[PDB]
C-alpha cells in the first residue's frame, strides 16, 4: 500500500566516512503477515565502452551493506506506521565520483525489501548522492 525509503536528511549529500541513516515506512490497507523487512545499500562504479563490436563493462564496488531491520514474524495492521530504522558508514577514501573522472558513472542507492510467506518480495528504491571527500 505504501513502501518508502526516507533518509534523516531529505536534502543531504554525503561524503567519505559519513553515516547514512533513515527510516523504512510501511502501510497496509488489509491485515498482513509480513515475514521481514530488509535493506541492501550499494556503491557501484560502472564504466562501459566499445572495442570494435565488443561491449565491455568494468565495475567497482565501493559500498555494499546488507541489513535485516527490526521495530520473529509480524502482523501488520492498517492505520499505523511500521517504521524500520537503518544506518551504515560509507567507506573512507574515494567513493567513485571521478572513477576515471567524467565518463565513469557512480551509482549509489538504498533498496528496501518486503517479504511475506507465499508472496513475491516487493521492492522500492531511493537514490542518494555522495561527494568525494578526496
Ligand atoms: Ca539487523
Amino acid at each position: 500500500k505504501s513502501f518508502e525509503v526516507v533518509f534523516n536528511d531529505p536534502e543531504k549529500v554525503y561524503g567519505s566516512g559519513e553515516r547514512v541513516a533513515g527510516r523504512v515506512i510501511v502501510e497496509v490497507s488489509e491485515v498482513t503477515r509480513v515475514k521481514a523487512v530488509r535493506i541492501l545499500a550499494s556503491g557501484v562504479a560502472k564504466v562501459l565502452w566499445m572495442q570494435g563490436s565488443q561491449q565491455c563493462k568494468q565495475t567497482s564496488e565501493y559500498l555494499r551493506y546488507e541489513d535485516t531491520l527490526l521495530l520473529e514474524m509480524v502482523i501488520m495492521r492498517p492505520g499505523n506506521k511500521y517504521e524500520y530504522k537503518f544506518g551504515f558508514e560509507l567507506p573512507q577514501g574515494p567513493l567513485g565520483t571521478s572513477f576515471k573522472g567524467k565518463y565513469g558513472s557512480v551509482d549509489y542507492w538504498v533498496k528496501a525489501f518486503l517479504d511475506r510467506p507465499s508472496q513475491p518480495t516487493q521492492e522500492t528504491k531511493k537514490n542518494f548522492e555522495v561527494v568525494d571527500l578526496v
